[PDB]
């Protein structure tokens, strides 16, 4: 295909860069854009070597992958919070303005919630799609607030996952959400069924 990708990994936010991964079309045009966010143990590399990227791009959106402060390529970046708190919920708005994505559908696995769950929350921002994959902090979260997004989400997770129940308990409030339980799947349950993983994000991003 014609699939255009670059890594110019560096936006600066709130006064520090961050490095980027990103995969586009190629045309340069796109229905919308998807950020992804990532686990403690993983980075925006994580989702070039799994393929995602790639696949979202030439599905024609225009995929972007960061790394967090503190990890992957933007280690020299210093965390807004602590894990155990949630991030401040205009960090992703500033990620966002800087790589002028648009409203974004943000598929935020494990330690990423701590960032997307305030965002997603966050005053007029009213994102276009919302994909957790047993985030953390779910619980930070109050049922009022939760009911108050009307974004749609495609709640993942593998059912090996003791996350997985625990954060869907909470999850579930979302008003708009579908569920995509992935069999014999653990925490990463996107790097244990890639092809499970991959059918059921692009089914769910064709029908926004």
């Amino acid at each position: 295909a014609a699939s255009v990708e670059q890594r110019e990994g560096t936006i600066q936010v709130q006064g520090q860069a961050l490095f980027f991964r990103e995969a586009l079309p190629g045309s340069g045009q796109a229905r919308f854009s998807v950020l992804l966010l990532h686990g403690i143990r993983f980075s925006s590399e994580t989702w070039q070597n799994l393929g995602t990227l790639h696949r979202l791009a030439q599905a024609g959106y225009r995929a972007v992958a960061i790394d967090l402060p503190g990890l992957g390529h933007s280690k020299e970046a210093a965390a807004p919070a602590p894990i155990g708190e949630l991030a401040p919920g205009s960090f992703l708005a500033a990620v966002v303005d800087a790589l002028e994505l648009g409203p974004p559908v943000v598929i935020s696995p494990s330690l990423s919630g701590m960032y997307s769950l305030p965002f997603l929350t966050a005053p007029g921002s009213q994102l276009p799609g919302f994909v957790p994959v047993a985030p953390i902090c779910t619980d930070k979260i109050n049922a009022a607030n939760y009911a108050s997004v009307k974004t749609p989400a495609l709640i993942v997770y593998g059912d090996q996952d003791p996350m997985g129940q625990t954060s869907f308990e909470h999850l579930k409030q979302l008003p708009n959400h579908r569920v995509l339980i992935m069999k014999g799947a653990g925490h990463p349950c996107y790097l244990d069924k890639p092809e499970e993983w991959h059918t059921g994000l692009l089914d769910f991003l064709q029908g926004l």
